[PDB]
């Protein structure tokens, strides 16, 4: 209850006198450092590269927020070739351009949601189920850390019987907790390892679904150029 | 001078008596009038086609109003596979793919630019030239027309038979000048027809680009895919 928000107070003396300088800083394993460092750097790899994909899938921001742009093009085509007359030649090649452009506005909406459910989604869940549980984990590591780093302070202030003795039941307690803290952190660290091959599979996935999309638009294309 | 004034004010007047109804309006040739219909057609539509056609190519209004989405994914894939690690396989797909996706953005620049000479172009061109000086020869003929009914309006008001005979020269005055805009304008209608054809060439210009564009990306998926 009370007693949380004063152990909070603590903790903020101590990150202070840290950066002010007059403070030192307890380092944790390298390997346990390293560790986290590599989680960091995947989120905000795979953040940017999510983001810009669905910038390119849908190009429209509207749209992204949201008829696509080839079938509106086509819709024009072929009402502007019936005024035109359908029998005149100039008519005949709008009517049919306008049908070959909805065509590929068909294939553009397929690639959008096969990528989405094979490729963005994947990706978005590593950081909703993994980046997030490390975030927690990440945070009370600190917190632990901090305190182990006030109770030293405590212990070098040593200068009274019970200062000493208390300073070093208490620290005992601290450290361990520390140590505990430690070990849970390592083990969620570990699994970021098979989260990389996960993302390769799917970064396999999107190649496959960009070269479908082309080819489809490539034989729509010949299509219409043989009919005109 | 004061002759600008008087114009203007006799060919208003009339206007209004005819768009009340009280007044008759004297109507014109079949053949002028279907010619009049198809030049202002033609430009409503091609101006509808020509920007739609810009929007499918720059879909940024910003870059449309001035790097390409698919190069900018490809800069961050290439970064990120460094710091995941070029040996790794998750940084070198990353690698290969950031390059294949650049490669994809320059077939679209070039795109952009052999369509927008070979198609917008054409299309403005006409818009600014025929359609443009039809529009004021249009005009000129309507203000002749409303001259012509005002002498009509000012002959049968006409009374005394001197001053109705003044009117029937001045009714054949503006009747010369009516005919004449209408024979000049009749001569840019005819020019309708030849656009038309120039813009049917074009259209196939525009389709023979968007082939292109797809096929070289075809190409680049498949060799991106060969390498991963």
């Amino acid at each position: 209850l009370a007693a949380d928000a004063g152990t909070f107070l603590s903790r903020a003396v101590q990150f202070t006198e840290e950066k002010l300088g007059q403070a030192e800083k307890t380092e944790l394993d390298a390997h346990l450092e390293n560790l986290l460092s590599k989680a960091e750097c995947t989120k905000i790899w795979t953040e940017k590269i999510m983001k810009q994909t669905e910038v390119l899938l849908q190009p429209n921001p509207n749209a992204r927020i949201e008829i696509n742009n080839p079938e509106l093009l086509g819709q024009y085509m072929i009402d502007a070739g019936t005024e035109f007359g359908p029998g005149t030649a100039y008519g005949n090649a709008l009517i049919k351009c306008g049908e070959t452009q909805k065509r590929i506005g068909t294939a553009d909406r397929e690639l959008i949601q096969t990528s989405a459910l094979n490729f963005l989604t994947p990706l978005r869940n590593f950081i909703e189920g993994d980046y997030k549980t490390i975030a927690k984990e990440r945070k009370l590591l600190q917190n632990k850390r901090l305190d182990l780093d006030a109770a030293k302070t405590r212990l070098k202030k040593a200068k009274a019987a019970e200062t000493r003795n208390s300073s070093e039941q208490e620290l005992r307690i601290t450290q361990s907790e520390f140590d505990r803290q430690a070990e849970i952190t390592r083990l969620l660290l570990e699994g970021i390892s098979s989260t990389h091959a996960h993302h390769l599979r799917c970064l396999n996935d999107f190649v496959e679904a960009q070269m479908t999309y082309y080819a489809q638009c490539y034989q729509y294309m010949l299509d219409l150029q043989k009919q005109l």
